[PDB]
DNA sequence: CGGGTTTTTGTCTGGCTTCACACTTGATTTGCATCACTGTGTAAGACAGGCCAGATCCAG
């Protein structure tokens, strides 16, 4: 298959694809079920003022990973 | 320099396939250009200069 059908198959297998939902809702966490990649100074200030950040960082939302690792295993369970 | 004897083929002949060929338009799928960067360049040798040490020389 060319590049683009093998590009639009990934979307299946990243985090953010299936929904879910926490019966206890989550304190302090969103309840949107699509976030991908986010970023990882999670909205730190980067202006003069304060501690100067030196840094780059980039990961996936913790609950929509573990839904899609427990999808990713579905057969063997 | 050209006579015999099979190969190598396009047809004649007209009549049966299986694919070929005008139009759309709205998607859907491929194909290709573009952009900010990457690695491989990766240990020793030649030469001048300050510094004491000790040899080189001076004079009572």
């Amino acid at each position: 298959q060319p590049l683009h059908a093998l590009r639009n198959a990934e979307k299946v297998l990243l985090p953010g694809y299936h929904p879910f939902e926490w019966q206890p809702p989550l304190k302090n966490v969103s309840s949107r079920t699509d976030v991908g990649i986010i970023d990882g100074l999670s909205g730190l200030a980067s202006s003069v003022d304060e501690y100067p950040v030196d840094t780059i960082a980039k990961r996936f939302r913790y609950d929509s990973a573990l839904v899609s690792a427990l999808m990713d295993m579905e057969e063997d369970i």
